[PDB]
């Protein structure tokens, strides 16, 4: 099955999943000389005051913070979207070193991990349903740096021992997810994928120019956790991300100058 090993890493997928190779493939490099200042896009609209976290999972490719988006809690709407979309849950992308771990790289920089705030667009009723629409998904990419920690991921690493192995939850109530968020809502957005198999192609990326800046134990706590399960051979959890694929025919396009 899939990974992030030699030999069943990115450079494999395509055999299983051939979309892999497709025309609108994630993450991408965001050259900012490149990127298209656009006027007409609008600011994003974050409303997560009302945000219901449940449960915290580890899937065997990374660890999922789980919101209740049964009603309309946590909502991403504007920027470039049309409608209204629920947050449903966020993971993170993360290096064995400081160096390397973001998946979008920007001028080929690399950051040391990288949120995905994970969003379904309500008109499609479900999540499944969305996952097979053009414009079923928006994702919001925030890179994390290491530097000064970050209050507001604390909680979630301090649960990281409950969940070490592949197969583990823990109840990971009243998370509220603006903690996590920079100070500007400035981003750049193009028409992408899944990162990870299915790499179906149904995401309005919208990554954010401001990273976010964590601590080094907050960091070296993700690369303590797991991708296997308990009784297995301990493989550490650590370069989850794949590699920035062909921007094709794709335009990135910024909200500022
Ligand atoms: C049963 O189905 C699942 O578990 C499932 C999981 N995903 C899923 C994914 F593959 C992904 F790459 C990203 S990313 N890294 O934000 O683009 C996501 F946000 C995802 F939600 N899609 N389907
Ligand atoms: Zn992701």
């Amino acid at each position: 099955h899939w990974g992030y090993g030699k030999h069943n890493g990115p450079e494999h997928w395509h055999k299983d999943f051939p979309i892999a190779k497709g025309e609108r493939q994630s993450p991408v490099d965001i050259d900012t000389h490149t990127a298209k200042y656009d006027p007409s896009l609008k600011p994003l609209s974050v409303s997560y005051d009302q945000a219901t976290s449940l449960r915290i999972l580890n899937n065997g490719h990374a660890f999922n913070v789980e919101f209740d988006d049964s009603q309309d809690k946590a909502v991403l709407k504007g920027g470039p979207l049309d409608g209204t979309y629920r947050l449903i849950q966020f993971h993170f992308h993360w290096g064995s070193l400081d160096g390397q771990g973001s998946e979008h790289t920007v001028d080929k920089k690399k950051y040391a991990a990288e949120l995905h705030l994970v969003h379904w667009n309500t008109k499609y009723g479900d999540f499944g349903k969305a996952v097979q629409q053009p414009d079923g998904l928006a994702v919001l990419g925030i890179f994390l740096k290491v530097g000064s920690a970050k209050p507001g991921l604390q909680k979630v690493v301090d649960v990281l021992d409950s969940i070490k192995t592949k197969g583990k939850s823990a109840d990971f109530t009243n998370f509220d997810p603006r903690g996590l968020l920079p100070e500007s809502l400035d981003y750049w957005t193009y028409p992408g994928s899944l990162t990870t198999p299915p790499l179906l192609e149904c995401v309005t990326w919208i990554v954010l120019k401001e990273p976010i800046s964590v601590s080094s134990e907050q960091v070296l706590k993700f690369r303590k956790l797991n991708f296997n399960g308990e009784g297995e051979p301990e493989e550490l959890m650590v370069d989850n991300w794949r590699p920035a694929q062909p921007l094709k025919n794709r335009q990135i396009k910024a909200s500022f100058k």
